[PDB]
Formats: structure tokens, C-alpha cells, sequence
């Protein structure tokens, strides 16, 4: 939850399909596109986190970018009723995670719970939970 | 399949996290703040499919907003790869499955399979 953490945690969640995330510099490109004059290291050194607390125009900006609201950076709590679905989409890219649903997409409820049940079952003993 | 259908059919996927579907407006007026211009009732009509063959650079535009590539409106074998992939959500999605996804992502290589293989073992039980 510093700056560069939800920062970087955007370029690795939201970017468009068929595709891989954006680049600083793919983002420092629409960033001129729209005129707007920040330097590709600034982006870097707050990635990295040389020196954060940035300003808000400075925050708007790549908030904008992404097209999420800056409440994220800002308001501790936006930035959790956010990750989940934020978080929820690096789950989706994942095959495996994507083959199961798959699979278990046509089993009935009852059978589909098992399933669920039997998740639990190996996330126990794997000492996930 | 065609254009005034791939134009909505992108509305109706391609949209950022914690938000609804994306808008006409919204589309016009963040085009125009690239210093890139556009009608909004050529793209109403557009969209009805009251004005196709658009400009070779009207589609790039408009794909550039939804960061897609262009060939998704001409290239058919980039849209299937797509849409259909792009079909992945609302049956993987609030399903129930929800949960069985996202649990399941946690687990390691080897466990996800035991739970492909658990599945067969109750699909087998209905008839597989």
C-alpha cells in the first residue's frame, strides 16, 4: 500500500486481452498523447520508489491511465473494495485455475460443492489454510 | 457478425475493473482529448448500423480506445480468438464457480490437477 506497491500492482493486473500489461513507457506515450509531460525515470524511481509522495495531478494522471478512480491511491479502503476484482482478474488469466472452471462448469451444484469441498482439502494440506 | 455487432459486441466486454460497460460519450470525449476528433451521431448511427464502412482510420481510433488491435474488426481470425475468449466471463463469472476459481488459484501445480482429476471422478458418476 505504498505508492509504487498499488502502483506497479496496476500494471500487472489491468491491461488489455489478447495482450500483455502495458509498459512505463507505453503509458509515459498515451501520457503525451493526451499532453502530458512527465518523465519516463519519474515513472522508474516511483515504481522502484526512490521518492514517493507524489503529487495529485502527478497521481491523477496514471489513475486516469488506467481508468480507475485515484481514490485507490489515496483512500485506503476504495483500494480494498477495488484489489478484489482487481485481484479477481490475475485469477481468470490462469490456466489451470481456467480448465477447472471449465471442467466443473457442468456439474450440478450439488456436485460442483464437492468440488469446492475437495479444493479446501488440498489447500489445507498444502498449508495454504 | 458484423461491424455495427463488433462495435457493441467490444461495449459489452471490454470495460475496466469496478466499473459498468463503457460509454458512447465517454468514448467521444477521450478520443477528443488526444487532440482526436469524432461525431457523436456518426458513431450512434454507427452503432445501429445506420452509416458501416467506416474510415480505415475510424476503426483505428476507436480501437485504440479499447487498447485493442484494429484486425478485430477485419480479421476474423484474431476476433474468434477473441470473443469467444471474451465469452469467458459472464459463465465464469458470479456463477458459483466464482469461488472454486478463486480458491483454486492459491494451489500449487500439482494440486490443481488433482482437481481436474476429481472432477472426471464426479463427471464419471453422472456419465463420462
Amino acid at each position: 500500500t505504498t505508492f509504487a506497491a498499488r502502483l506497479n500492482r496496476l500494471f500487472d493486473t489491468v491491461y488489455p486481452p489478447g495482450r500483455g500489461p502495458h509498459t512505463s513507457a507505453e503509458v509515459i506515450a498515451a501520457l503525451k498523447a493526451e499532453g502530458i509531460t512527465m518523465s519516463a525515470p519519474y515513472l522508474s524511481q516511483l515504481r522502484s520508489g526512490n521518492r514517493t509522495n507524489p503529487s495529485g495531478a502527478t497521481m491523477a494522471a496514471l489513475a486516469n491511465f488506467f481508468r480507475i478512480k485515484a481514490a485507490y491511491f489515496t483512500d485506503d479502503e476504495y483500494y480494498e473494495k477495488l484489489d478484489k476484482e482487481l485481484q479477481w482478474l490475475c485469477t481468470m488469466r490462469d490456466d489451470g485455475v481456467r480448465r477447472i472452471a471449465q471442467r466443473a462448469h457442468g456439474l450440478p451444484s450439488a456436485a460442483q460443492q464437492k468440488v469446492l469441498d475437495r479444493i479446501d482439502e488440498l489447500r489445507r494440506a498444502e498449508g495454504i489454510d
